[PDB]
């Protein structure tokens, strides 16, 4: 049972294509169109159906060219509203039928964010984005919102003409609007089947530029150069991941940079990865982001969860993939050195939601939870230690991404639960089921806190940002003096992050600490938004007043959820910022992203 959804389960009908034909309206902050859904029953005489909404506003179900009856349930928060259509004529099982619904999008759509001509790169021209994971689809249109059911789309966008619209999808093709010529239709197809929330569109000023055989990126003008060399390991990180996982079926592999308050790191959209702008690093600092998006072209969107129970099913194979893309560019001790940071990061998600909490248990219950809510790093990094421990179990890496790969061709185009998964992993490897049996499975899938055993992780890149944060923690006053720019000298910027995050862990610091660390290491003037994040961290934490500023900045000029929403608790539970960020998020609110709104709200208990 999908205990996120309203709708009527694969058991009784499946969706298996969506033609979309919209129009978005900037004026009103709107998508208004049509979703004609082909819809396929499982059933014997099916006589109605149930669909997911959430603030949409239904014109008309039109059926075999008439109009037929529906009705919309009460609001269920979170999940919206259900919408309950009487089928013209009986459906035998296996009977297609093609239900075309007229609808339009509220502006407060959870899935979309509207963004004025201000808020934007160019200044001249506004922009939309989507972003429908976990359960957001519903709040552009009306669906079975439930990864259960994979369909084909197909879709017309009627846009001002001096933008752009692109989808998750290939683009086939662009005219001027017949109804309209201040506007132009952008159509797209989505030939392999996907669930919905992997429906993405995007509408702004866009600019691309070839950055592969088979990638472009787009973005606002003024990013176009930069992202294109900050994303130049792409085609690279491909052919890894092809090599891992088997043939890439989407055939584009495109990227976009978003705007700053893109809500994540970034977002699998197929044949159109979307990122956020905190990448441009300037030295492709952080693009394990892109190798993560890559590594789902496989692992989650061929194989996908059932429901979102099984969430770490997506997230942990896909950071196995991921680590394994960086180890073969960058070195197995690279690998291990990502693996190890995983584990802390783990470490300190199970300090903040507490050890027994149900969000720490790798497959969860979600029932009456909103995703938004429990979403952490528990799936991606207990997901990821799972199976790191079995790799360290049967034999290797070499042996362990056999079983990958065969994996993902046993499941390629289907959703799948974790009994799924385990049953396979039995049958691929029954000459070591004894192995198996040794691995304590109720702890490891149900069981809340760290997982019951830790792998094993070679220690080279890692003990130099042990050693200086011990020097640090362990440091007196007159040892302030020893410490100098020099300490840095041979760690990389993935080690200087690595050492902030090991003295974070042990935060508060003392205020001359932190002031002498900025001192001789100038950690100020470090762009990297993974290092700057983690060091805004640290001096609000230890009390740093003169950090206020600059930590209420980072929190507000991007909306990066992994770093906007630590920073404004950071600054909320120190009482000489306190006031002030509860007053800035007061004054943001409006023009943040919904989802990113609601849970700052949330954080810092506002409303
Ligand atoms: C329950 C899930 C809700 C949040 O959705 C999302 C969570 C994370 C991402 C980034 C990535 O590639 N890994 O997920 C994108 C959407
Ligand atoms: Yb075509
Ligand atoms: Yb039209
Ligand atoms: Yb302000
Ligand atoms: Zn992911």
């Amino acid at each position: 049972v999908d205990t996120c959804s309203l709708a009527s389960p694969a058991s009784v009908c499946r969706t298996k294509h969506l033609h979309l034909r919209c129009s978005v309206d900037f004026t009103r902050r709107t998508l208004t169109g049509t979703a004609a859904l082909t819809v396929q029953s499982q059933e014997d005489n099916l006589r109605s159906l149930v669909l997911d909404t959430k603030d949409l506003t239904i014109e008309k179900v039109v059926i075999n060219g008439q109009e037929v009856k529906y009705a919309l349930g009460e609001r269920q928060s979170y999940k919206g509203s259900p919408m309950e259509i009487s089928l013209p004529i009986a459906l035998s099982k296996n009977q297609e039928i093609v239900i075309e619904i007229s609808f339009e999008t509220s502006p407060k759509s959870s899935a979309l964010q509207w963004l004025t001509p201000e808020q934007t790169s160019g200044k001249e021209h506004p922009y939309l984005f989507s972003q429908c994971q976990a359960i957001h689809c519903r709040a552009i249109l009306p669906c079975q919102d439930t990864p259960s059911v994979k369909l084909t789309y197909t879709a017309e966008v009627s846009v001002p003409k001096e933008l752009v619209a692109l989808m998750s999808a290939i683009r086939d093709g662009e005219t001027p609007d017949p109804e309209d010529p201040s506007r132009k239709i952008y159509k797209f197809i989505q030939k392999v089947p996907i669930p919905c929330y992997l429906i993405a569109l995007v509408v702004g000023a866009l600019e691309s530029r070839q950055i592969g055989p088979r990638t472009l990126v787009w973005s606002e003008k003024e990013q176009v150069e930069k992202s294109a060399y900050e994303f130049s390991e792409t085609e690279s990180m491909l052919k890894i991941a092809e090599d891992l996982g088997g043939p890439y079926v989407w055939g584009q592999y495109d990227l976009l940079v978003l705007p700053p308050s893109f809500p994540y790191g970034g977002m699998e959209n197929p044949c159109l990865t979307f990122v956020t702008p905190t990448l441009l690093a300037g030295d492709k600092s952080l693009s394990n982001v892109i190798a993560h998006e890559i590594s789902h072209s496989w692992t989650g969107n061929l194989v996908t969860n059932k429901t979102w129970d099984h969430f770490w099913l997506n997230e942990g194979h896909t950071v196995y993939l991921e680590r394994h893309i960086c180890g073969r560019l960058f070195g197995e001790k690279f690998r291990h050195f990502n693996a190890l940071g995983g584990w802390g990061e783990l470490q300190n998600s199970v300090k903040t939601f507490g050890e027994t909490h149900p969000f720490t248990k790798l497959v969860v219950d979600l029932t009456d939870i909103d995703p938004d809510v429990a979403y952490s790093s528990v799936p991606y990094e207990k997901g990821f230690a799972l199976l790191f421990y079995l790799e360290q179990l049967l034999g290797g890496p070499e042996i362990f991404l056999g079983f990958l790969k065969a994996y993902v061709e046993k499941f390629s185009y289907k959703s799948i639960t974790t009994d799924d998964w385990k049953d396979f992993l039995y049958s691929y490897f029954k000459d070591k089921v004894d192995v198996l049996n040794q691995v304590d499975w109720n702890a490891w899938l149900y069981s809340p806190g760290l997982p019951p055993i830790k792998p094993n992780y070679d220690m080279t890149l890692t003990n130099a940002c042990i050693a200086l944060s011990q020097r640090w923690i362990t440091a007196k006053e007159d040892d302030l003096n020893s410490f100098n720019a020099t300490d840095l000298k041979d760690l990389s910027s993935h080690q200087l992050n690595e050492f902030l995050a090991q003295t974070l862990q042990r935060a508060p610091l003392p205020l001359g600490h932190i002031k002498r660390m900025q001192e001789v290491y100038n950690f100020n003037a470090i762009n990297n938004s993974e290092i700057r994040f983690r060091w805004l961290r640290l001096c609000i934490q230890s009390k740093w007043e003169d950090a206020i500023p600059l930590a209420l900045k980072m929190a507000t000029e991007q909306g990066r959820m992994k770093f906007t929403r630590p920073l404004f608790k950071d600054l909320a539970a120190f009482d000489k910022s306190h006031d002030q960020a509860v007053r800035t998020y007061q004054e943001h609110k409006a023009s943040m992203h919904p989802v990113t709104a609601m849970l700052v709200g949330k954080d810092l208990k506002v409303d």
